[PDB]
């Protein structure tokens, strides 16, 4: 009552903030629906997409009422419309985004470990997420039903009926376990797919090494004067090409065992080995040049262009990068996580009237800037699919 909170800042950096999100918001995700719906929806991740792509378009159309709301410094119609609509829809289809930000995280780590009646269960499932929030939704809209009794006063709070403010906490609790269980399976299936990519590249640099150890020895025996060092070299370079003949490199792994590529890559080491091999027959003869003569044989056009064909394949590739789970945990620790530290100790300020005027306000300036960066997720969202092929 006795209270006062400072608009002034607020009046003009969030409008002007929010003005720049409707905008950017709504050629982001016009050149994605008109784009992604033309799309026919024959995976369950295209199917979480698409409702992405609607539960940020209805945020964003929630943006002109809370700009020209915020633009007041007193209350009015329109500051009580978004206390109980309008805000209440940006909250409920910000908590749908979270839920497909978690089911496209988990859809995304099961290709990378993969070699309809599932499209009516991600059908069922979206529609029970939408269903869902819209339940949690509804008695916050019906019990703000208080008018406003002092026009200065535009917090939301004070326009909620006794079972309004107990719904309030309800529900921001739901949602603080909603984000934190979103949050964790992003943060797991990132972690595994991560491991992933560090054991990708130890099975990459130990082919490697395995081709260091042959062209080291190669440079052994053209520096070489006798057949013992040139027997030697010829040994180890053999025992590292017959270790990496045995290796299912990353490219190779969901390739089957009578594939061109599987077959190619082993008849690639018959060809070098087979050089090794005449060499080392004329090294145990003690012909040293001649040995040297066979050796130097890998370094022709065709064993150069079959040992760089070999390395290329034992190469870590793009499938190993994911960037989409990469983009969802970034999105997760910019957009949602600061707003979700700032809303218990906000929300406690708004169900009692526990805080002082400058803890309460401090409590709302914090909320209000990082639900600003929860909506750039809206505008962000869509690049999530803006980068591959079918976009350009
Ligand atoms: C599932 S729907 C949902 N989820 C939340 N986490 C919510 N947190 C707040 N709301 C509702 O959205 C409206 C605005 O609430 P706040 O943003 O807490 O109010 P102000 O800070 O005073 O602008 C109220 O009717 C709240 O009950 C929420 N609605
Ligand atoms: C008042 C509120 C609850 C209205 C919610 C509207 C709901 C019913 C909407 C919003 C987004 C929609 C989805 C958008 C995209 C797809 C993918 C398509 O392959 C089949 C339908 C499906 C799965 C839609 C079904 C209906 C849907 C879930
Ligand atoms: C960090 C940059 C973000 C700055 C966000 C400023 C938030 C704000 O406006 O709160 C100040 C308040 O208005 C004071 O009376
Ligand atoms: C989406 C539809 C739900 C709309 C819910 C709107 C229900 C509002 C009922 C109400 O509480 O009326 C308040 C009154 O208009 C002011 O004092
Ligand atoms: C970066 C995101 C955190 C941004 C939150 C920090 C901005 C809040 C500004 C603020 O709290 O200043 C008000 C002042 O203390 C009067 O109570």
């Amino acid at each position: 009552s006795l209270c006062t909170r400072d608009y002034k800042i607020t009046q003009v950096l969030f409008p002007l903030l929010y003005t720049v999100l409707f905008f950017v918001g709504l050629i982001t995700n016009g050149l994605a629906m008109r784009i992604f719906f033309q799309i026919r929806s024959k995976s369950n991740f295209i199917i979480f997409l698409k409702n992405t792509v609607i539960s940020d378009l209805l945020m964003i159309l929630t943006f002109p009422f809370k700009i020209l709301s915020d633009a007041k410094l007193g209350t009015g119609p329109l500051r009580t419309f978004v206390c109980q609509v309008t805000s209440v829809i940006f909250y409920f289809t910000m908590y749908i985004s979270i839920s497909f930000l978690g089911l496209i995280t988990i859809d995304r780590y099961q290709k990378t470990t993969r070699p309809p009646k599932n499209l009516l269960g991600a059908k069922i499932l979206s529609v029970v997420i939408w269903a869902f929030m819209f339940l949690l939704s509804l008695p916050n809209m019906i019990l703000t039903n208080r008018q406003p009794r002092d026009k200065n006063v535009k917090k939301c709070s004070f326009l909620k009926s006794e079972f309004g403010l107990v719904w309030h906490e309800i529900v921001n609790y739901i949602c603080q376990v909603i984000f934190w269980i979103n949050f964790l399976i992003v943060i797991v299936c990132y972690t595994l797919i991560t491991k992933e990519l560090y054991r990708s590249y130890v099975r990459t640099a130990d082919l490697e090494d395995n081709w260091e150890t042959l062209n080291d020895n190669l440079k052994v025996i053209e520096k070489a004067d006798n057949a013992a060092q040139v027997k030697d070299a010829l040994t180890k370079m053999r025992a590292a090409a017959l270790d990496a003949q045995k290796a299912t490199p990353p490219k190779l792994e969901d390739k089957s065992p009578d594939s061109p590529e599987m077959k190619d890559f082993r008849h690639g080491f018959d060809i070098l080995v087979g050089q090794i091999d005449d060499a080392l027959k004329l090294a145990n003869e003690g012909k040293v040049k001649e040995a040297q003569a066979a050796a130097e044989q890998l370094k022709t056009t065709r064993n150069a262009y079959i040992q760089k064909y070999l390395r290329g394949v034992g190469k870590v590739p793009r499938k190993k990068v994911n960037v989409k789970v990469f983009i969802i945990i970034a999105v997760f620790f910019i957009c949602f996580v600061p707003f979700h530290f700032a809303r218990i100790p906000y929300t406690l300020s708004q169900t009692r009237d526990v805080f002082d005027c400058t803890a309460e306000n401090t409590l709302f300036y914090v909320k209000e800037s990082t639900l600003w960066l929860t909506s750039l997720n809206a505008c962000l969202n869509p690049f999530i699919y803006f980068f591959l092929c079918k976009s350009f």
